[PDB]
């Protein structure tokens, strides 16, 4: 990816990634707008089940796209198994997509309801030994979507806005450990689950989508800090990174299932 060139502005963003990546208009391409209507209860789905409690946070990241914490995904410590799920499937980092607005920045969408941002815990399938080789395989990855709403400060979220005024920049990374993740869940598991795509390019097809119902909610402040990163990087011309989202896009031929 030392080539690469996508991004989310006027002239990289969404509607130009199809040009180096053609996937991007592929059959089970994210996010997808969730017709809480159209979605069916599936009475075959498992609960999900989060098991967080021994995860390893090693660092936080700013890629120039959004921001990284990264776990150590060399055991099983953090995984998700469950719901729709065969097999288990590792944390190996998350992170979140988010507006310049309260009004936009979620990926996934509720009946057209566009959040203040998005969440996204990625896991990948143990079967395939580990994450690059994951992302080749249609069930190689599951990520967990959690909406964020804008209105009381989630406690468990402080840790990570505190750390963000080290690494302002694309390229830059910060010693992020101890971070527990499970302070970033809602109360409720309930979910919808549906057959994707990674949001970004490569925009690879090999994403199981499990989306929770509940969503969590930040303080203004909270996202306000998300809104001063920064899309470039140091000793280049300040773009903030907001509205750093891709649209829904075709559903095509696939079923949302609700776990309720
Ligand atoms: C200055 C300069 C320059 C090059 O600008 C671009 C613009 C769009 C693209 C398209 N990238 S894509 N297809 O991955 O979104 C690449 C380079
Ligand atoms: C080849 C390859 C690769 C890894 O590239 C990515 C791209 C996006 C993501 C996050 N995807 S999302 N936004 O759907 O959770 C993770 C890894
Ligand atoms: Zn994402």
């Amino acid at each position: 990816g030392m080539s690469h060139h996508w991004g989310y502005g006027k002239h990289n963003g969404p509607e130009h990634w199809h040009k180096d990546f053609p996937i991007a208009k592929g059959e089970r391409q994210s996010p997808v707008d969730i017709d809480t209507h159209t979605a069916k209860y599936d009475p075959s789905l498992k609960p999900l089940s989060v098991s967080y409690d021994q995860a390893t946070s090693l660092r936080i990241l700013n890629n120039g796209h959004a921001f990284n914490v990264e776990f150590d995904d060399s055991q099983d410590k953090a995984v998700l198994k469950g719901g729709p799920l065969d097999g288990t499937y590792r944390l190996i980092q998350f992170h979140f997509h988010w507006g310049s607005l309260d009004g936009q920045g979620s990926e996934h969408t509720v009946d057209k309801k566009k959040y203040a941002a998005e969440l996204h815990l990625v896991h990948w399938n143990t079967k395939y030994g580990d994450f690059g080789k994951a992302v080749q395989q249609p069930d190689g990855l599951a990520v967990l979507g959690i909406f964020l709403k804008v209105g009381s400060a989630k406690p468990g979220l402080q840790k990570v806005v505190d750390v963000l005024d080290s690494i302002k920049t694309k390229g830059k990374s910060a010693d992020f450990t101890n971070f527990d993740p499970r302070g970033l869940l809602p109360e409720s598991l309930d979910y919808w689950t549906y057959p994707g795509s990674l949001t970004t390019p490569p925009l690879l097809e090999c994403v199981t989508w499990i989306v929770l119902k509940e969503p969590i909610s930040v303080s203004s402040e909270q996202v306000l800090k998300f809104r001063k990163l920064n899309f470039n990087g140091e000793g280049e011309p300040e773009e903030l990174m907001v509205d750093n989202w891709r649209p829904a896009q075709p559903l095509k031929n696939r079923q949302i299932k609700a776990s309720f």
